[PDB]
């Protein structure tokens, strides 16, 4: 604390980039993606060749990560050490890369200090799995996002489509057939539309943090 912290968790596919852009564009606060997060990282590495398994050389790498998350009209840019390397970082390579690098005890510490290196004013929108329950555990507000597994399923396929594979529906469906924190508002993407969603996303954290 000092500076206000709204958390989104929940599962792959429910839609929390969705709505963490539409906040952080709406309030224009900080944006943090935790899931980006590690890709960062494994980008890094590579570009400054560090030894991928050398838990002593990504220390101090991660502690250090000069990363910066900006969403305009919906379009995530991130941008590592000035440049924006959003495409990069959608890669397979550099996905197995950030698997290497997340297996390390001491490199997974140094990002959670580097991610609540974040929070400052005027305040963040943070996305990831365990944002409420773990990263910032004092979070004024905590929205916890669940979604059909049909509605997940789309997602991925819209996803992927994006990468160039367009995947059988049913096939993504069967691949996807985490905790939310005490004090979470639980918002369900299905049962409400991404639009109403966000609104009652917005309502919540003005509640919560201004109004009146």
């Amino acid at each position: 604390a000092i500076a206000p912290v709204i958390t989104i968790d929940g599962p792959s596919g429910a839609g929390k980039g969705t709505l963490c852009k539409a906040m952080a564009e709406a309030l224009q606060w900080h944006l943090l993606d935790s899931g980006a997060i590690y890709r960062v990282l494994a980008l890094a590495a590579l570009h400054h060749h560090v030894d991928v398994a050398s838990e002593d050389a990504l220390v101090p790498l991660a502690s250090h990560l000069d990363v910066r998350f900006v969403s305009t009209n919906g379009n995530l840019e991130v941008i590592l050490e000035g440049e924006d390397v959003s495409g990069e970082i959608r890669t397979q390579e550099v996905a197995n890369a950030a698997s290497q690098v997340a297996a390390f005890p001491r490199v997974r510490e140094a990002l959670l200090r580097r991610q609540r290196a974040f929070r400052e004013l005027p305040g963040l929108i943070a996305d990831g799995r365990d944002m409420g329950t773990v990263v910032f555990p004092d979070a004024p507000v905590k929205i916890f996002l669940d979604a059909s597994s049909e509605e997940r399923a789309h997602r991925r396929m819209l996803q992927l489509q994006v990468k160039g594979f367009s995947v059988n529906f049913e096939r993504l469906l069967a691949e996807i057939k985490l905790v939310p924190a005490a004090d979470a508002l639980v918002l369900d993407s299905t049962t409400l539309s991404i639009e109403q969603v966000i609104e009652k996303a917005l309502q919540y954290a003005r509640q919560k943090l201004a109004l009146a």
